[PDB]
């Protein structure tokens, strides 16, 4: 709420709410690390939607508590002072928080204090799922993870493997770029194209009507809300690139037929399948760190019926798709996410840029966005509720 | 217009534009680079006035682009793609613009695109002369390239050399340093002056009234707009320099007599004759890259009236004139012009300053340069004409 | 006076003048630098309360000049010309000004300017006092030294020593630090209190009513105003800290007993007896630079009746105190300071924060210096007064 320019928000009329959601969703799970990242008792940094937070195992169980102390607003994390096992005692003057619910039992400095048992320090729902670690970002009693995942995701014998890294540019220019149906042209040269045979066009000539481009999923019985691409239902791919009628650029002629099923969901992840290769899905998280930064969590799925299945499986995403997809060919698309921020880092992009035909596509995902999201992050959140108003 | 709190620009009546004009002068040529440094189809980048632009040479003619895609705006020179000679291709979606005329007229990735030949790139004329690369950063036709550079520039048998480089302050602290008439005294210790027997007082005691310390030059032929400055014709040079009547400083004494012609002409040039030697003259240009920065572009000239008088030319001025004068002698004006950015970083200082005499030379520049500018560059001019208003 | 959003200084209102004190309280002495750093003849620069300024030490007697020159607001200190014993030349147009009074005395590039004596640079009181550099940052005849200085620094016995450095952190966050009763926390691990057998207590139990936990002090003879921490009086202090009763940690059980004896002065130096050793008193000033950062000027006090002991304690010092106490010991106030910024960067952690009872004693400041300060130092000060207006 209120993060871009009134006269801005009211120029987008309809994708105001997404234009306006520079710090993210709120309410909504989003992947932050991977569950092999965050031992027993090992306690872990990180900032999500602009609020830094800890995360621990204790126990085997994951918990997560706002990584700021209620009393002079320091951060636990600057010297970690974890004395028994439920709880987290700040560095500074020893106020002492318990991981389960954040409220504030002790404190070292005062055992006699007023404060004691009257106040709470911010949790955060935390889920473990395909190896996965999941933050409810959010208020209130959290809904089933599947709202915020794609399909298939978390089917039993879905076998996720992964990749997360940090990258600077807003959450929304990645997903955008995701989703992108003829972004493909910045593929063309992908190491993964040759290397795994694979066929690329370089864009799209598409057909049908407007409607017909996409499929937007908003009746799904999880609660799941996105959108199809379905550019090539009724488009013909381009293969030959023309200027002046010349061809002088040529798209891959390989056998293997992938990404002919591409969604986007809410909170912000993108399902491709098949991909990299024919019995393989990708899924991959663009997660907002801040307005500037966002974490590109990939995933890589397969399904595996025995522990034979899952270990040969590590063993080729280590050894190729790892190296030749999830880097060899999604690096691109981190460089060209990066080369947007400069014409929207003013919020002007959104009224400034000139879109085409295949656009339609990210034009239904900024509506689905505006009109599905469960809440706007404001700076609001992150500061948190003033005191004597 | 309005890059200046409004409030700083009514304490300064009669300035106003030129106080406004953080960005420079929209509508004038400007050189940015020399001739030898862009070869046949070898793209350059580089921005002027807050603009970011592309230059490139075909069939020896050199055209400008400007250096931003029309459809998510990213710079299309993140990775360059010139698929025929007359065209560029943006790397992201394959929108192919003319370099000739900007006009979109393929796209790569949607051959039946509706935008095709209906969208244009902005393009900036673009002239090379005396081995310098001018680009004309306005709207319209061009004028001649006489009304934005110095008298005898253009002439003939006029054999021009430089160097350009980016230092770090505003384009007009640059211009007021160099038309700085006391500023003389931060010259006092160059190798120049002993090296070539140079005769060089500490400053002036100013004689006359006001108007006869300078020559406002709005009546030339070929519409040029300039100030010469004129505090040598009634004022006795300073070579002895007292404090509490004590000589604790002296000028230089040497037998060559130089720099007794100079003037400052928009867009922001400056002349200096004879200079560095009684046989040759310098112009030299403080070009707007940004509010913050701005191209030093320096050239000394000597008449040639054959290739072996400019071959010897060419020999002296990279064994001499260059290290000892360009550099030697103006390396000095550098951090001078640094010095101030503090003071007129707030768009204070313009109302802070406590001239003396000789800044009249300053004041008139400042007159002239409001009254006689071709237009105010601003935020609006770089970030481009918004879309649905 | 205005430097925080006038909504804030409503929210707090009786330390509102504290909470906008962001840029430190003019009218007060403040210590910059030990005697010995400044020789004869040797001008040095620094910033304080924002200003930039120059001291040089002439005929053994120190001297302040504002570090900008009044015709274009350089600072002369980019290239120092002192050309007479009694004055400085600006660099760039010579304009030549007097230690002793500021006065603009002469102009060497022009002898016969009107400016000439017309003029007058900004100068500072400066004292020297137990081998520290007081500047009286402010206008008008100075009040004596002793108002801004602890009972007993001035001692004619007290044998003064110390250190000082850059923090990066507002200067409040510091004091409020040194003031702080609980923060005592922070240092249980200590290199001094094992070294020096010291009595450490984690924390305190408060007893008493509010008025008792400190003393404010606004009748003392020379006109000093502070605060001392009675905490200890009506308290308990804590040496067992449990968490659900079971102790987790101990304080330091030693038999050295110091900082029983603990003050705040404005304009904001802390007095501490006896520390770090039971006949020995430290006195440490945070001075304000700029709004994030400060000088932490620390002094070790011992009363020493000859030549011989205070060369022993210098001894002492070197080897001891000032690696083990004020390295050793105060390193952790730093890094605490440090991680207040975030929370106190917006303005809004002075109404965010959530105090609990040692706190009085930071309040009991706060009102302190709200009331009893000669001034809020704010940005006209220093970009200075306009002209024209
Ligand atoms: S800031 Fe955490 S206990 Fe004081
Ligand atoms: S941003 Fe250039 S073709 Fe899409
Ligand atoms: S700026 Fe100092 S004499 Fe001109
Ligand atoms: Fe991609
Ligand atoms: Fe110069
Ligand atoms: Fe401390």
């Amino acid at each position: 709420m209120a993060n871009v320019d009134e006269a801005i928000l009211k120029r987008v009329k309809g994708w105001a709410p997404y234009v306006d959601a520079k710090l993210g969703f709120r309410n909504h799970w989003y992947p932050v690390m991977f569950s092999k990242e965050i031992n027993e008792g090992e306690p872990k940094t990180l900032k999500l939607l602009g609020e830094n937070l800890l995360v621990n195992r204790i126990d085997g169980k994951l918990y997560c508590l706002k990584d700021r102390c209620l009393h002079r607003g320091v951060q636990l994390s600057v010297k970690v002072e974890c004395k028994t096992k439920s709880t987290i005692t700040c560095w500074y003057h020893a106020w002492t928080y318990r991981w389960e619910d954040g409220v504030l039992c002790d404190i070292l400095t005062n055992p006699t204090s007023a404060q004691i048992g009257r106040q709470k320090l911010k949790t955060y729902p935390v889920q473990e799922a395909k190896g996965c670690v999941f933050i409810y970002l959010g208020d209130g009693d959290p809904p089933p993870l599947a709202r915020d995942t794609p399909p298939n995701f978390l089917d039993d014998d879905m076998e996720i493997l992964g990749k997360n890294q940090i990258i600077k540019s807003n959450w929304r220019l990645a997903v955008e770029n995701g989703f992108d149906p003829s972004h493909i042209y910045i593929h063309k040269d992908s190491i993964l194209v040759k290397d795994n045979d694979l066929a690329l066009p370089l864009g799209f000539a598409p057909g049908g009507d407007r409607k017909q481009q996409t499929r937007v999923v908003d009746d799904d019985v999880v609660g799941r809300k996105g959108v199809y691409d379905l550019i090539g239902e009724h488009g013909v791919p381009v293969f030959e690139g023309t200027i002046g009628g010349e061809v002088v650029r040529e798209g891959a002629y390989g056998e293997k037929i992938v990404a002919n099923d591409i969604s986007i969901w809410l909170p912000g992840v993108l399902k491709v399948n098949p991909f990299p290769n024919p019995d393989m899905m990708q899924f991959e998280w663009y997660v907002p760190i801040d307005e500037n930064t966002h974490y590109y969590f990939q995933t890589l799925g397969k399904p595996c019926a025995n522990d034979e299945e899952r270990k040969k499986y590590e063993q080729e995403f280590e050894s190729k798709w790892k190296p030749m997809a999830l880097e060899g060919f999604n690096n691109d698309d981190i460089w060209a996410r990066e080369a947007m921020v400069d014409f929207y880092a003013d919020d002007k992009g959104w009224v400034n840029e000139i879109l085409f035909e295949s656009d339609e596509a990210i034009v239904a995902w900024r509506k689905l966005a505006s009109e599905h999201n469960q809440g706007i992050q404001t700076q609001a959140h992150v500061s948190g509720l003033e005191h004597h108003h």
